[PDB]
């Protein structure tokens, strides 16, 4: 019924009931975007905790199967797959004291041993994985603030900043910047007053706000200093998944030498190349921005260029967990 209600039935509901409730939320689309990322992490944590497995191989299978089901419910949401792969990667990492000693190792692996009083080895790994998943959850929750901590670096006094259909991440970024900078924000949407709350918050902070006519976006871009977008996803090639019409704004910015900045947390980094459907823009209307149109990827780790992306992907993903689509 609600994500909040779903969250606290989690620990005293059956695993299958929790998975099915979340599936229900995803399909009715009550749960959307980045709060979806956290929901996946919490459900996967419960899978690690409550499902039956004795070896990492069966733990990996469990997580992947549950992840596949969740992904299926909301195919439009690519962050779900990212969280699943991050959890799969975490499991492999921790899988690699009592285990090094032959005596204790043998004792721990036995289901009928006085250490199993589920063999000990399973329990120790289970505990460590659940902890790591909590960390992933904290990484997800803190991403917007971490991205916003670089705002003073990105925005300078007197800047004219064009924000195209700002998301929550962009809002937190602009509001934070307002605390340390005096500048102007231009809110433009090609899809047609809007963003009254955001504007009210910005104005109180000392930031001027401009509303642009739909027709004028192309005429007015030469004025602005920089263009900022929230990315729904990032791809290995440096392409982005964005709101519809963003690609047009990106090109205009590029045409007039205006830096294009994409706000994206690493959890939104998809370890694939963009599907042809995405390139077509077919993938709730989204557009695709090719890497040539993007100047900066601003992440929780800081601003990055396309050349920096390979390192980031390698740091967070395992080759075994990528290169295939989750499927039940």
């Amino acid at each position: 019924p609600s994500l909040a209600t779903w969250t606290k039935s989690l620990r005293d509901q059956s695993l299958e009931a929790s998975i099915e409730s979340l599936i229900f939320l995803l399909k009715r689309r009550q749960v959307t975007g980045d709060e979806c990322a956290g929901a996946i992490a919490q459900l996967l944590r419960q899978v690690v905790a409550k499902s039956k497995w004795h070896d990492v191989d069966q733990l990996l299978y469990r997580v992947q199967t549950a992840g596949a089901r969740l992904a299926r419910a909301a195919p439009h949401e690519p962050v779900i797959g990212n969280i699943v792969r991050r959890v799969l990667g975490l499991i492999r990492d921790e899988a690699s004291d009592i285990a090094s000693d032959a005596a204790s190792d043998i004792q721990s692996k036995s289901m009928f041993n006085l250490l199993s009083v589920q063999p000990f080895s399973v329990h120790a790994l289970r505990s460590e994985v659940m902890d790591g998943i909590e960390e992933i959850l904290d990484e997800i929750n803190q991403a917007d603030d971490q991205i916003a901590s670089f705002a003073e670096i990105q925005i300078h006094p007197g800047d004219y900043v064009l924000a195209y259909q700002p998301s929550k991440t962009v809002e937190r970024f602009l509001v934070k910047a307002a605390s340390k900078r005096r500048f102007t924000v231009i809110l433009a949407s090609l899809n047609p007053q809007p963003y009254a709350a955001l504007r009210k918050k910005l104005n109180a902070a000392g930031v001027s706000t401009i509303n642009l006519a739909s027709n004028g976006l192309m005429a007015y871009i030469p004025r602005v200093n920089k263009v900022i977008f929230g990315a729904k996803a990032v791809y290995q090639n440096g392409g982005l998944l964005v709101d519809s019409g963003a690609c047009i704004a990106a090109q205009a910015a590029h045409e007039y030498l205006k830096p294009v900045i994409a706000l994206c947390g690493v959890y939104k980094f998809c370890p694939e190349d963009p599907s042809d459907e995405v390139s077509r823009g077919e993938l709730t209307t989204t557009d695709y921005i090719p890497p040539d149109l993007v100047d900066v990827y601003l992440t929780n780790l800081g601003p990055q260029t396309r050349h920096h992306l390979g390192g980031i992907y390698a740091d967070h993903y395992k080759i075994e967990d990528i290169g295939f689509s989750l499927q039940v």
